[PDB]
C-alpha cells in the first residue's frame, strides 16, 4: 500500500532549482548528507543520556558509504534518531519552507547552491547527483518506513518490507548517468577528507567485490 503524496509548492520549486541549475561544484551533496547524518547522531545520543534504552535498537553511532556499480547506486547509511512517518512527510523533519525561502533570497543575494546546508534543507542537494532518491527509516517511535522521489513535484511513502535497520537513515542515491564518479573510492574518499574531517563519527567506506 503505498501513498502518495504532493510537494508543497515552495519545496517543488526547491527542487526544480537544484535539478536545473547550472552549478559544477556537485560534490557538496555528500558533505550535506554526512551532516545530517551527523546531526540525527547528536539527538539520539542526547537522548541516551537520560535514558540509555533508546539506544536498545543499537548502541553503534555511525555513519557507513556504501557505492554500488552495478546498482549505480550510493548508499548513505547511519544509526541516528531515525525519522517517524509524520517526519518524512513534513519534508523529512526539516523546516523546508521557511528554509527554501530564505536559501532563495540569498541566491539572488549573491549566494550560491553549496550553501544550501545553511538554510537547513540540505537533504535536496541529493538531487545535484540522484535522479532518484529513496529514504528509509526508523525512529524507535514509529515502524519502518521508505520515502522515495525522483522530484517532478511528488513522493510516495510506504511501510518498508526490506531488510530490518534497527534504527537510524538509510539515503539510497539512485545517481544520474554522468555522475557515476560519486561511486569511485578514490572521489568518495577525497570529498570525505575536503568537507567531512570533523565530524564527529566514524565515516566506513565500504569497498566493492
Ligand atoms: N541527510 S540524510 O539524508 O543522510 C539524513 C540522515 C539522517 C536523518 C535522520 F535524522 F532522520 F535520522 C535524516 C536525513 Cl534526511
Amino acid at each position: 500500500e503505498v501513498e502518495t503524496f504532493a510537494f508543497q509548492a515552495e519545496i517543488a520549486q526547491l527542487m526544480s532549482l537544484i535539478i536545473n541549475t547550472f552549478y559544477s561544484n556537485k560534490e557538496i551533496f555528500l558533505r550535506e548528507l554526512i551532516s545530517n547524518s551527523s546531526d540525527a547522531l547528536d539527538k539520539i545520543r542526547y537522548e541516551s543520556l537520560t535514558d540509555p534504552s533508546k539506544l536498545d535498537s543499537g548502541k553503534e553511532l555511525h555513519i557507513n558509504l556504501i557505492p554500488n556499480k552495478q546498482d549505480r547506486t550510493l548508499t548513505i547509511v547511519d544509526t541516528g534518531i531515525g525519522m517517524t512517518k509524520a517526519d518524512l512527510i513534513n519534508n523529512l523533519g526539516t523546516i523546508a519552507k521557511s528554509g527554501t525561502k530564505a536559501f532563495m533570497e540569498a541566491l539572488q543575494a549573491g549566494a550560491d547552491i553549496s550553501m544550501i546546508g545553511q538554510f537547513g534543507v540540505g537533504f535536496y542537494s541529493a538531487y545535484l547527483v540522484a535522479e532518484k532518491v529513496t529514504v528509509i527509516t526508523k525512529h524507535n517511535d514509529d515502524e519502518q518506513y521508505a520515502w522515495e522521489s525522483s522530484a517532478g513535484g511528488s513522493f510516495t511513502v510506504r511501510t518498508d518490507t526490506g531488510e530490518p535497520m534497527g534504527r537510524g537513515t538509510k539515503v539510497i542515491l539512485h545517481l544520474k548517468e554522468d555522475q557515476t564518479e560519486y561511486l569511485e573510492e578514490r572521489r568518495i574518499k577525497e570529498i570525505v577528507k575536503k568537507h567531512s574531517q570533523f565530524i564527529g563519527y566514524p565515516i566506513t567506506l565500504f569497498v566493492e567485490k
